[PDB]
């Protein structure tokens, strides 16, 4: 365990939100490090925490928001590849 991927999935999300709404809100369950939007942006947006316990804790609970209702979950997709198709 040399890095333990501490990233959850808040899916059933929507683009109104902003890293700040969410990056707050989850703020106040333990310390979100910070919070990025990956794309193509599906519903679904990517946090990460200063502390995994605070991560997996969270995976498999159900947590409204605004009045929607957010999933939380813990994934890491596999993936190779490195900008650069030309020197200059």
């Amino acid at each position: 365990g040399s890095s333990g991927s501490s990233g959850v999935f808040v899916g059933r999300c929507t683009g109104d939100m902003t890293e700040d709404e969410l990056r707050e809100f989850f703020s106040q369950y333990g310390d979100v490090m910070d919070v990025f939007i990956p794309k193509p942006f599906r519903a679904f947006a990517f946090v990460t925490f200063a502390d995994d316990q605070i991560a997996q804790s969270l995976c498999g609970e159900d947590l409204i928001i605004k009045g929607i209702s957010v999933h939380i979950s813990n994934a890491e997709p596999k993936h190779n590849s490195n900008s650069g198709p030309s020197s200059g």
